[PDB]
């Protein structure tokens, strides 16, 4: 028989975790990345999942799908849907109410409800478990939002049913977060925690309060499309800038050339987490001009400034909901890729006047770790 494991199905990433001998390991994939892209992209000859698929995208924009979790357990007439299919460059239709994303598949024309589309990311997790542990992979710990309501929880549950898991118990992110970091021991009296969620796309603020190992969500707050990828588009329109001055040519049209740039802005980015500049080298982006140059931490920063300001107005609120005052508040969990920003981790340091801030775990793994170890009492090995 094999280990039960724990999974964070992000909206743009998701990651995989199992404990065994009472620690967490976090399952590395194929391409050696401990998360994996929420992508599916289809093919004339085949269907992409993960990091082979998000690294075509440019090239197959309409057969490659992604924000799945935007769709799951939402009727079409929802103004959610409505409104984030505006920005989608794959096809959403409306199927007797639900939504359900149409692709081309070897020259067929193919369409998918959400929780589909999620399974696929859900059995790449799957294998990708099973390749490590070298055995397969049944029982299963799924996350979800906070704010997830009964049709979203069941509509994952399907997504593991469907992809071959049978899922234990879904949790919410918040709680599987604070049992990253044990903070579900019982130490006697409240504890009020802070979970900051700043991931892929989204943005959640969730104020937990735990007395005797009983969770209660006291309040929630946040941003449903302030993420890492708007840092990313910053950096994309001030290079596009760039490009047109020292060539006079506007690469905004070509999407491709468009695409390429914020792979690479995507990846610079993340080495100004630790670095305070870094190269961009791309070969070729519009006609045979070769774009290279670099940004410095300082630029990147100016450039989100009041994105990463605007990230403490959703914790303010949270506070005030919850009805307490910042000294209240026990413990702070940074969640998320991009929590991993040192202006981020200042500006919310300076704004807890000081406070420590509870990041040893990898900020995208935090959510997984936690569901593993949760797998795993459910499981009796722990
Ligand atoms: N070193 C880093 N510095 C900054 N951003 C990073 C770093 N590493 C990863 N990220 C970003 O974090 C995001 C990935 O976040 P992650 O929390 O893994 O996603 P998720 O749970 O799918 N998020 P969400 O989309 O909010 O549901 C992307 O915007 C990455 O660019
Ligand atoms: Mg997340």
């Amino acid at each position: 028989k094999g280990p039960a494991v724990g999974i964070d199905l992000g909206t743009t990433y998701s990651c995989v975790g199992v404990f065994q001998h009472g620690k967490v390991e976090i399952i590395a994939n194929d391409q050696g990345n401990r998360t994996t892209p929420s992508y599916v992209a289809f093919t004339d000859t085949e269907r992409l999942i993960g990091d082979a698929a998000k690294n075509q995208v440019a090239m197959n924009p309409t057969n490659t799908v992604f924000d799945a979790k935007r769709l799951i357990g939402r009727r079409f007439d929802d103004a959610v849907v409505q409104s984030d299919m505006k920005h989608w460059p794959f096809m959403v239709v409306n199927d007797a109410g639900r939504p359900k994303v149409q692709v081309e598949y070897k020259g067929e024309t193919k369409s998918f409800y959400p929780e589909e589309v999620s399974s696929m990311v859900l059995t790449k997790m799957k294998e990708i478990a099973e390749a490590y542990l070298g055995k397969t992979v049944t029982n299963a710990v799924v996350t979800v939002p906070a704010y997830f309501n009964d049709s979203q929880r069941q509509a994952t549950k399907d997504a593991g049913t469907i992809a071959g898991l049978n899922v234990l118990r879904i949790i919410n992110e918040p709680t599987a977060a604070a049992i990253a970091y044990g903070l579900d021991k019982k130490v006697g009296a409240e504890r009020n925690v802070l979970i900051f969620d700043l991931g892929g796309g989204t943005f959640d603020v969730s104020i937990l309060t735990i007395e005797d190992g009983i969770f209660e969500v006291k309040s929630t707050a946040g941003d449903t499309h302030l993420g890492g990828e708007d840092f990313d588009n910053r950096m994309v329109n001030h290079f596009i800038a760039e490009f047109k001055r020292k060539h006079k040519k506007d690469i905004s049209e070509n999407k491709r050339a468009v695409r390429r740039l914020r792979t690479a802005c995507e990846r610079a980015k993340r080495t100004l987490s630790s670095s305070t500049q870094a190269s961009i080298e791309i070969d070729s982006l519009y006609e045979g001009i070769d774009f290279y140059t670099s940004i410095t931490r300082a630029r990147f920063e100016e450039l989100n400034a009041d994105l990463f300001r605007g990230t403490l107005d959703p914790v303010e609120k949270a506070l005030r909901d919850a009805k307490l005052d910042k000294s209240q508040i026990h413990d702070i969990v940074l969640v998320g890729g991009s929590t991993r920003i040192p202006k981020i981790q200042k500006l919310l340091q300076d704004f807890f006047n000081g406070k420590e801030l509870n990041k040893s775990i990898n900020p995208d793994e935090a959510v997984a770790y936690g569901a593993a170890v949760q797998a795993a009492i459910l499981s009796g090995d722990k």
